[PDB]
């Protein structure tokens, strides 16, 4: 079953035999940054099992001209082999002339070249902006999850683990880098040099990385003698520092905590400009989007200080979770990605502790459960196939819901258990791979009553959704069921192994029950006002008291707050506005439990608390609902005065401090406090004039840029400001500031420069067309573009890439009405050529439903609400 010159071709599965398996990779690359292409050579030293008269690998988009099999017994140099090219599996056949002996060692080589890369995929062309509007190219890799094969022949499957020595030609201005150091550069003839690495460890060929470029670096040795490296373009290099210090900080730690040494001399962090993901882990030379690695200090913020560090974070985690040990395959891509999003907690907490990062994480495991609640969503580790369904495991739930659902089992186990736990893991499968299984028995066992570990997981990580706790207390026994959380119903299959965690009014002594069962019964040692479930927030579950449980928890906060625990407040307000959704409580019991706000300072409640009251004037601004979202803006403005009128424009206080300010000054100024946009509007003015010279703070620079950007010439001067920045940052703030005009040919410049993708980056675009979609004046327009370009989006992005996946949720899940339901209906049927299907189709289309059904269900309450204070 085949084609493409001719005839039949041996093997018919998209996974590759397991008859021949990769031992080392000899590799030779010659890229030309002029031509923008290049020629390549390897010899794979193979070892052959059964005995086989094909060889079958991965190749794509490789002119493959040469190809010769050596031996050392048998066949000494040399015999040629015959390829069969099949693009349907992304395979070729090398055909021999003799059924090769089973226990031996062979070399497989060939010749290969193409031109680099023109996406995101594979070894491809970049290019960067010097100070003085020069443009300079530089080349690239990035392979995961199966693009190795787009730069060189290989065994591409993350099982087929070899030794990979790399060898690479470059002109004289160029350097280039790699998985390991370099051992030597040699001289040629023409004037060209060659760099030769060092041989790399047994590892995946997805992780295999080379580049070429004429960066700079800063250096510095870890205690255990690291050289850590941060390259970045040379106009930029001032932007390495905080970098460089984090990152030493962080490896020592990892280092210690795995109780495991970073096994390479070198590791490189390079800042890659047209970079797709947010960062790769390619084993010593870290690829990075320039805002998830550089920092500028007059220009990044706080939170960019947070979310630098958090990345740094996680790629230094994936060093040992994902390259010393790897999974066996991308069904269970999440033991990599989940451990090392989890790591970003336990790494930055330790080194960083000032940042606040745990009161973050809580942040990301909310909104984890908020797609977690509908019928569409998939579990973390689910069987995958085909080149499309692999990229589809590349989201949030395999990753935050994995990390979660990790937080929680060092609840359950505590923090040192769980440690050697996975001190043994790391050490049992080094330079090796593991199932979901491996990692299971490995955190039980470490006699003999047992923990059975596993039991308890198979049900958070192979089944679906989230669940719902229902607590009822009559006196001193509590009632408890289990049922599966939705957003819309009045579910019939699930059951989960759920740890859970009380506090009372009594005691603030923590108590904990299991539980493996739809139903179950536990009294209390008191008569009590109320009971606190899930402690701190550290379950993934969510709690419903039905009975007058919830009353007692709101008119405690309304009294003396301070006797629930800070974590314990945000995860209330959290549960209570999600069950309004689920239909279990009214909105009223909801909003009225947010007028404690006004007495809280604990800024993860207030922000969260003001986050949906936020929300709600946004849906109401989109839907033209004027007397509603009129209301709640006066609402909002009069009640937490006192908290808005109190912040300085200033880079001024603690991490929290500053995302408070940015916050409320941002709530102030999107809702038209004059006051608010008059000093912005100054702020915006006075730095225009001065032509860049001023300085605003950090932490307004969003709003004060934004307001300004309302003028037409405050809107072009930033247009203009944006091609000349050196910080991607600033950019990226400029960037939002652009999108809030309410001028129609203005949003749609942006997009059409996003498209050309020459000033802005297409990198950027997905984010681009969701930040014009948020908001009244562009939600349209955007919807327009998304449908009418779709063609021409496809040749940018393939579907499904993470970009492709954010530009149609980014357009559509805003939605609210039975109109634009169809609409999107309509345009996602429409998508039966190749296009049908995605996953997102239908979790879009719940989310527009669930919208629907909220506003159907809540929206008469939160006006009564609303003209209930007004009196
Ligand atoms: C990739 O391709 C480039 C051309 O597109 C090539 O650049 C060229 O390099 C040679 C020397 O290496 C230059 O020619 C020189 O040599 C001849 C004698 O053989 C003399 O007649 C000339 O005076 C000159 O000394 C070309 O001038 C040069 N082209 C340019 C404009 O730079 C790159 O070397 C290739 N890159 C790699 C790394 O493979
Ligand atoms: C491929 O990588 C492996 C490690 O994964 C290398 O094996 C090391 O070899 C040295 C010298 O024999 C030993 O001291 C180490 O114990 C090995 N590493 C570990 C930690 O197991 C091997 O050198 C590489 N092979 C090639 C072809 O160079
Ligand atoms: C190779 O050998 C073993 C027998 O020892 C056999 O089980 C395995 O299937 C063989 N490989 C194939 C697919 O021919
Ligand atoms: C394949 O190309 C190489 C280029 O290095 C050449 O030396 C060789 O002669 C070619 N193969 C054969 C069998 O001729
Ligand atoms: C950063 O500033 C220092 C001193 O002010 C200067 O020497 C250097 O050129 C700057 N680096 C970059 C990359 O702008
Ligand atoms: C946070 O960090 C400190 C050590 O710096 C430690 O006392 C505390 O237990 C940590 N919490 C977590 C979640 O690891
Ligand atoms: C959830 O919703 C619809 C209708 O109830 C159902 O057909 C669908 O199969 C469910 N979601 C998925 C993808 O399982
Ligand atoms: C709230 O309770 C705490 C703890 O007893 C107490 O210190 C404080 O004075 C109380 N304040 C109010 C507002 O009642
Ligand atoms: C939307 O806003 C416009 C401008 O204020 C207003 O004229 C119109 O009444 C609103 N649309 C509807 C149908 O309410």
């Amino acid at each position: 079953p085949v084609a493409t010159n001719g005839e039949r071709f041996p093997w018919q599965e998209l996974r590759l035999p397991s008859v021949v398996i990769p031992l080392h990779y000899d590799l030779f690359v010659h890229p030309n940054l002029t031509s923008l292409d290049f020629v390549a050579s390897e010899k794979i030293e193979v070892l052959v099992s059964n005995a086989t008269q094909f060889i079958i690998l991965h190749s794509k988009d490789l002119e493959i001209t040469n190809a010769t099999l050596q031996s050392e017994e048998y066949m000494k140099p040399g015999k040629e082999l015959k390829v069969l090219s099949y693009p349907a599996h992304e395979q070729i056949a090398l055909l021999v002339p003799e059924k090769l002996t089973p226990h031996l060692k062979y070399y497989v080589a060939m010749d290969f070249q193409a031109k680099l890369g023109d996406g995101f995929e594979g070894f491809y062309k970049s290019t960067y902006r010097t100070l003085g509007g020069e443009t300079r190219i530089l080349a690239v890799t990035d392979f995961e999850p199966t693009q190795a094969r787009m730069a060189f022949p290989c065994f591409d499957e993350p099982l087929f683990k070899a030794n990979f020595s790399i060898k690479i030609r470059r002109e004289s201005r160029h350097i280039a880098l790699s998985n390991m150091p370099k051992v030597k550069t040699i001289e040629l003839e023409g004037g060209l040099l060659e760099d030769h690495f060092e041989t790399t460890v047994k590892m995946s060929t997805y992780l295999v990385a080379y580049i070429v470029c004429d960066f700079h670096s800063l250096s510095g040795f870890t205690s255990s003698g690291v050289k850590v490296s941060i390259y970045a373009s040379p106009d930029k290099r001032n932007q390495t520092h905080y970098a460089l210090q984090a990152s030493l900080k962080l490896l020592d730690f990892y280092e210690k905590y795995f109780d495991i040494y970073y096994p390479l001399s070198k590791l490189d962090l390079i800042a890659i400009p047209d970079f797709a993901p947010g960062a790769m882990e390619n084993w010593g030379l870290i690829t990075y989007r320039e805002t998830s690695l550089l920092f500028d200090p007059k220009t990044s913020s706080a939170s960019d200080k947070l979310w630098v560090t958090r990345v740094i974070a996680h790629e230094l985690a994936h060093q040992w979770f994902g390259n010393l040990v790897t999974m066996e395959w991308w069904n269970d891509i999440w033991l990599k990605e989940g451990f090392a999003k989890y790591m970003e907690l336990i790494a930055v907490n330790a080194t960083y502790p000032e940042l606040q990062f745990d009161d973050y994480f809580l942040n990301v495991c909310f909104e984890v459960i908020t797609k977690d609640s509908l019928n569409s969503s998939r579990p973390i580790s689910k069987p995958a196939e085909t080149p499309t369904q692999i990229q589809e495991m590349f989201d949030e739930v395999s990753y935050n819901k994995g990390a979660c659902i990790l937080n929680m089992l060092k609840d359950f186990l505590g923090e040192e258990k769980f440690q050697k736990g996975i001190i043994q893991y790391l050490k049992k499968f080094s330079y090796r791979n593991a199932k979901n299984d491996d990692l299971w028995s490995s955190l039980s066992n470490s006699l003999g009553e047992n923990a059975e570990v596993k039991e308890m997981m198979t049900t958070w990580t192979l089944q679906k959704g989230i669940p719902l706790l229902v607590v009822k207390q009559d006196g001193c026994s509590l009632r408890l069921q289990q049922e599966r959380f939705l957003q819309g119903v009045f579910q019939e299959r699930y059951l989960w192994h759920i740890p859970l965690t009380y506090s009372t009014s009594s005691s603030n002594v923590i108590h904990r029950h299991i539980l493996k069962s739809k139903t179950d019964t536990l009294d209390l040692p008191e008569k009590t006002s109320w009971v606190k479930f899930n402690v701190d927030s550290n379950g993934y579950y969510i709690v419903h008291y039905e009975g007058h449980g919830w009353d007692q928890l709101i008119t405690q906060l309304n009294q003396n707050h301070t006797l629930l625990r800070p974590k314990d407040r945000v995860g209330l307000i959290h549960d209570v506005f999600q069950l309004v959704g689920a239909g279990r409580l009214t909105l009223d019991k909801a909003l009225d439990m947010t007028y404690y706000l006004q007495h809280e300072t604990s800024s993860p409640a207030l922000l969260e608390g003001l986050s949906y009251l936020e929300s709600f004037y946004h849906m109401m601004d989109r839907r033209n609902i004027s007397d509603i979202s009129e209301n709640l803006k006066r609402y909002l403005l009069q009640y937490f005065k006192p908290v808005i009128d109190r912040q300085s424009w200033s880079d001024k206080g603690s991490v929290w401090d500053r995302m408070l300010r940015s916050a409320l000054l941002k709530l102030a100024c999107d809702l038209n406090h004059a006051p608010c946009i008059q000093k912005a509007a100054e702020l915006f003015s006075q730095w225009m004039e001065s032509s860049g010279k001023l300085n605003i703070p950090t932490d307004v620079l969003k709003i004060v840029y934004s307001v300004g950007a309302q003028t037409t010439a405050g809107w072009n001067y930033l247009l203009e400001q944006y091609e000349l920045s050196m910080s991607s940052a600033e950019q990226n703030k400029i960037l939002y500031a652009l999108s809030t005009s309410k001028h129609q040919e203005k949003l749609l410049k942006l997009i059409e420069l996003g498209m050309e993708g020459k000033v802005i980056k297409t990198q950027n675009l997905a984010a681009l067309l969701h930040a014009i979609a948020r908001r009244p004046k562009g939600q349209q327009l955007a919807w327009d573009f998304v449908r009418e370009n779709w063609t021409h989006l496809l040749k940018k992005f393939d579907l499904g890439s993470y970009d492709i996946r954010m530009i149609i949720s980014g357009t559509t899940a805003h939605f609210s009405s039975k109109d634009k339901l169809q609409e999107v209906k309509l345009f996602f049927e429409s998508l039966e050529a190749q296009g049908s299907h995605l996953d997102i189709f239908q979790t879009v289309l719940e989310t527009i439903t669930k919208n629907i059904k909220w506003l159907e269900k809540n929206l008469p309450t939160l006006r009564t609400w609303l003209m209930v204070n007004t009196r």
